[PDB]
């Protein structure tokens, strides 16, 4: 599986350094195999560490038995379920390289998913739209010849992922690839019209997973409520369920983060930490102060936000109203993660998004051209160390922009850094909307937008908005009368995701030539 | 020389009705020539009828005698002064059909009015900056060899347009083109890169002449100030200096329409009517607010006030502040001209632009396809009558478009219409900016600006201005940023009037298209 290796230079400090410990991910699980404390609770459900791992264990088997080999590629799409640790552990034991799609993902992403990766095994659930039939599936696996095996949750068939799970490992031995090669695919936000893969290696993602552990303190007693999209990187790595694995503790999946759905789960469960984007922590206040119970969250000690910006105003409200401590969290799927330290001053946690996890994180601000800016200028962030990547999979056109001459990358993000050496986020370059900290790459919506008989020109761009900090407007120049139901009955038939359907469709007589900085104006 | 005639239907019907009466348009003047009454005072002169149709012949004869024919036409430049009625009474006593260029215009309208008529004669002011030397001169006859005679006023060389004045005429007789040929042409605001100019009969001229004498109801009283460019249309003919002479009145000159210079020759000559643009209004208003003794004004009886929309509010501060009956005048150089009568409500005056002054004025307002819209809806005015065109000259191009099947014009104007049949003007399609009532074609001015090494995209449009109504604003697209100074000096070098200069100059990366959306860029 070819990826971009780190200079060896680079490798051998961060090995001497003691980031990179060769070892692979499912060290994270096996360390606890032999342990009946409570790893997850998924509803009624409890699962032991002894349980997971030999679940993943089973399924590992089952798979290999099927005809599922090492250095192979897999597409899966399971929601905030314990199939998902389940099937990625297996998927790391058997040295097979997965893309987690997020259940709100349609037809056009996972096949583009599928189409860069050529997965051999494809793992989805006859829950979401697409796979209650057969249909698309027929389609699915016509298109991608790579598919070899199907397994899917809530079936009843032949193809039901609960049978490969139960069936017992007759002598089964992990294969894990080593630990310096690719074990896994994270997604981008996006900045282009395709998606870009994101190789992560054993070493490079175990580092990142080990010191969010270190810096938010988790052990045994870690209550984790895991309510945001499970497969997102923010809620597995930073330090999220893999974290909370590492650890010993204890992960409670939430469909999604409504109070309804939470507040009930962090009493029940005496939840201790969870991860939130700003809209759902200003929900989570309003509910509050709509008359639902404070004391539903006492046993709540940290709640970490990020995805985008937390005001300033909503960050001070956290420790007032709800009564625990915040963490910022500035991360990227790409790799740096900076976060607000548990003693941070009240100034720095409020006002600012943190640093760093490791020293050795890299980052400076550039101007327009590519020069360093002195410290408290605004500029592009430029970042490279031991879990941020080197290069997109099979990218060699985009990877000649998104990093300069000495392997730094380009985050698209404008900062400044404090003379204390902490980041604020001051805006934002690439062509992205960040809708409540879900990410819309504006070029894919506005190449389907093209697709439309009556659209002539097409613009994506982000509006302010309170709850979700942006929505997204389409701006259109058309042949016709097109309302926006309309645009949003299309955009569903290419199969996207709700979150990337435009907020609002404006037809315009004209744009300029699109000059999305004049369309601003 | 060539224009549309109409067809024999429409001027079969236009003489049956007494519209084309078939006379010279020299009969204005020569009906007067035994009389000693002033004519025109300029300054300190004062000339009779009698001395301006005796100029105007001498003029004539020493032209006729320079070599000068029937039928050949001419370009000509003077401002507000006597001899502009002179020259233009004397080239159409020899049928000679003139341009009557404006004094602010420069080289570029120059050339190009003299590439169109290939004019035998020049007349032009030595006190105009391209005629202070003889180095343009040179050039312009180089380039336009039909010219064969140069006349300039404030010259004592051998080419003084005085010496041609002042030799009597031994025994000259007129020779006026027919009256249903061209007796001279008129210019157009303009909606294109280069100009358009008019081609005006006798016959379809002094109806427009002889019907706004009517409406305006000028008599031998009548003193009016020519304050405004003496030779534009509404100046001349609306009723103008023209329907001034075919009453027997006096016309008072003025270089411009400041209080300053308007207030004092009011009062002194007791004129009694004058015709203004709204910013000038403004400005007249503002003056006697300053503390300008409204007595000075007092003999006034009518203002006439168009080239552009009065707002209802500046209207209605006429009568009050002023003390004179408001004539609301929208008229165009193709032909058809709106009044409000003098005894119209004070509801017409103040909110409308009036209606023809031909009842055989046929106006109608279209949709974007051209379907009539009914009584109250707002289109494009489209309009045919006796004194309206039916082609600009040798522009076969552009009369294709400009004409509807059954020769029809549009004027670029959205209008409306009151169930009482009044005109209300509401906006603008043609490619135009009316810069205080002065016309600026933008392709024009776009075409000069894409000409700059910097300048890769052009695009000039109004922007709203309390005193002009409109103001003039380059859009550029360009290879580094350039100041509104560099975009001035260089259009100046070019030479255009000062009026066609922009008033604000905006750099962008990109211009709207939907073609360049300048409804968008008016609302920045
Ligand atoms: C994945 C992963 C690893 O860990 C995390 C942890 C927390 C957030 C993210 C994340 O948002 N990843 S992302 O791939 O979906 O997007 C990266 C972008 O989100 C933005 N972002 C993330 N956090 C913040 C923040 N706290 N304030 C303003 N913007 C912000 C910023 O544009 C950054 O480039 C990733
Ligand atoms: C030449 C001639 C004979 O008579 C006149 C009398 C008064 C004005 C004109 C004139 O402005 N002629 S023009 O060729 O310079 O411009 C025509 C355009 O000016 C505009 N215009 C003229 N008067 C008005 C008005 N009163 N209200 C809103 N717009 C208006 C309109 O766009 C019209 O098509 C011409």
């Amino acid at each position: 599986i070819p990826f971009t290796r780190w200079p060896e230079e680079f490798a051998r400090r961060y090995r001497e350094k003691g980031y990179w410990q060769d070892l692979p991910l499912t060290d994270i699980l096996t360390r606890h195999a032999a342990s009946d404390s409570i790893a997850v609770i998924d509803g009624e459900r409890q699962l032991s560490y002894r349980e997971l791992n030999q679940a993943a264990d089973n399924l590992a088997c089952s798979l290999r038995r099927q005809g599922i080999k090492p250095g192979e590629t897999a597409l899966v799409q399971l929601g905030n379920v314990a199939e998902l640790y389940i099937t990625f552990f297996a998927l790391l034991k058997l040295g097979v390289a997965p893309v987690l799609a997020l259940f709100s993902h349609q037809r056009s992403e996972l096949n583009a998913y599928a189409s860069q990766i050529e997965p051999a095994l494809l793992i989805a659930d006859r829950q979401h739209a697409l796979f209650s039939g057969d249909d698309f599936l027929n389609t699915f696996v016509t298109e991608h010849s790579s598919i070899r095996v199907v397994q899917l949750l809530n079936d009843s068939g032949e193809h039901n992922l609960q049978d490969a799970i139960n069936h017992p490992a007759e002598d089964f031995t992990a294969t894990p690839s080593p630990a310096d090669e690719v074990a896994y695919f994270q997604l981008s936000g996006g900045t282009t019209g395709t998606p870009k893969l994101i190789p992560r290696t054993h070493n490079d993602y175990y580092y990142s997973v080990r010191r969010s552990v270190e810096i938010c303190q988790f052990t045994q007693q870690t209550r984790y409520l895991c309510a945001i999209p499970a497969a997102h990187g923010y809620a597995m790595s930073s330090p999220g369920s893999l974290g909370v694995f590492l650890a010993g503790g204890t992960v409670v999946l939430a469909a999604d983060p409504s109070a309804t759905l939470c507040f009930p789960l962090i009493e029940k469960h005496q939840v201790n930490v969870t991860a939130l984007v700003p809209p759902a922590v200003s929900l989570w206040l309003q509910a509050l102060i709509e008359g639902e119970s404070r004391a539903q969250l006492a046993s709540l000690k940290l709640l970490q936000v990020g995805g985008a910006r937390l005001s300033a105003t909503l960050a001070a409200r956290i420790p007032a109203e709800i009564g625990c401590q915040l963490q910022q969290v500035f991360g990227m799927a790409e790799g740096l993660v900076n976060y607000t330290r548990l003693d941070d001053s009240a100034e720095k946690i409020i006002h600012t998004q943190g640093y760093p996890m490791c020293p050795d994180d890299e980052v400076w601000v550039a101007d327009a051209e590519g020069n360093p800016l002195p410290q408290g200028e605004v500029g592009r962030l430029m970042t490279r160390g031991p879990y941020t990547f080197r290069g997109y999979y099979k990218s060699p056109q985009h990877n000649a922009s998104a990093f300069d001459a000495n392997g730094f990358y380009c985050s698209g993000d404008l900062i400044s850094i404090d003379p204390e050496g902490y980041i604020t986020v001051q805006g934002r370059e690439k062509d992205q909307i960040n809708r409540g900290g879900e990410k819309i790459a504006a070029e894919e919506i506005e190449n389907l937008l093209l697709r439309h008989p009556a659209v002539i020109y097409a613009a994506l761009v982000s509006m302010e908005d309170e709850l979700m900090g942006e929505k997204s407007c389409a701006y259109l120049v058309v042949k016709e009368p097109l309302r926006a139901v309309q645009v949003r009955r299309f955009l569903r038939e290419q199969g996207i995701a709700e979150f990337k359907l435009p907020d609002r469709v404006e037809c315009v007589d004209s744009l300029p030539l699109v000059d999305k900085k004049q369309l601003r104006q």
